[PDB]
């Protein structure tokens, strides 16, 4: 805009590009998101009053020249970049644990306020020098709809469910947790069906036993290949059993059986959680 000095383009978005900018008056540095209904307008208002240490703060909302700008507090780096930077050595387990614990707190907060993220991915998880990690880009969907990454998409979404629950965010976080641990995306599909089948090849093709109602889903086909489930010990090898048991609950096929963020925070895996400081290269 005119009140902001676009410093640099710090990425993209499913609705617009995000820039690093300085408030030419208050000297503050922010992340400015330029968006290309009304329920969306009011829904954005809900987000503005959604304040939590693990949620990127939405500072200002500017609707002018029939265009929409969102001003967010600026964070130092995203998790995708950090994971890449940590690929040779891996992110230390205590930090992986700290990040997961914090994201679950953020999700528990959002979910308790009936807010769904819907598109969690490393690129929209932001970190700072003090060890915090925060949820950014709440998809702003449900009030916004109709290359895109499908790697973290929950199976019920892939199978055509139109009304998904808070459980889809737990699935995405589970995929991210695995990736931090193995330094490899868990389900790197390149199409909706490839995404779906990679999930099936690893967790087994779901059936009515493990997922009641699955065969009645919009996009379910009796013709899907029937793959046997693999052992978690081979899925995320370096992870101890507490970690694997938590991951398994975050990746249950049935949205109803999938662990809630609140219940996840009480899992034994977090008994020894701490808040280490990451080594960030900015
Ligand atoms: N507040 C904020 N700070 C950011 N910082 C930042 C991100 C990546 C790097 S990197 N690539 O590691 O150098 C550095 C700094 S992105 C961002 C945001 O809200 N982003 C944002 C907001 C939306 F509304 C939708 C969306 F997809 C993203």
């Amino acid at each position: 805009m005119e009140n902001f000095q676009k410093v640099e383009k710090i990425g993209e978005g499913t609705y617009g590009v995000v820039y690093k900018a300085r408030n030419k008056l208050t000297g503050e540095v922010v992340a400015l998101k330029k968006i290309r209904p009304s329920t969306a307008i009011r829904e954005i208002s809900l987000l503005k009053e959604l304040n939590h240490p693990n949620i990127v703060k939405l500072l200002d909302v500017i609707h002018t020249e029939n265009k929409l700008y969102l001003v967010f507090e600026f964070l130092h780096q995203d998790l995708k970049k950090f994971m890449d930077a940590s690929a040779l050595t891996g992110i230390p387990l205590p930090l992986i644990k700290s990040y997961l614990f914090q994201l679950l707190q953020g999700l528990a907060f959002c979910h308790s306020h009936r807010v769904l993220h819907r598109d969690l991915k490393p690129q929209n998880l932001l970190i700072n020098t003090e060890g915090a990690i925060k949820l950014a880009d709440f998809g702003l969907a449900r009030a916004f709809g109709v290359v895109v990454t499908l790697w973290y998409r929950a199976p019920e979404i892939l199978l055509g469910c139109k009304y998904y629950s808070t459980a889809v965010d737990i699935w995405s976080l589970g995929c991210i947790f695995a990736e931090m641990v193995t330094r490899r995306a868990l389900f790197p599909g390149d199409s909706e069906i490839d995404q779906l089948f990679r999930i099936f090849r690893t967790l087994g093709t779901p059936d009515e036993v493990v997922w009641p109602g699955v065969t009645s889903m919009p996009d379910y086909k009796p013709s899907f290949p029937k793959w046997a489930r693999q052992d978690f010990s081979k899925v995320v090898p370096p992870l101890d059993e507490d970690g694997r048991s938590l991951l398994s609950q975050m990746l249950h096929y049935d949205p109803n059986k999938r662990i809630s963020a609140k219940a996840a925070l009480a899992h034994p895996f977090f008994q020894d959680v701490t808040k280490p400081v990451p080594h960030l290269r900015l």
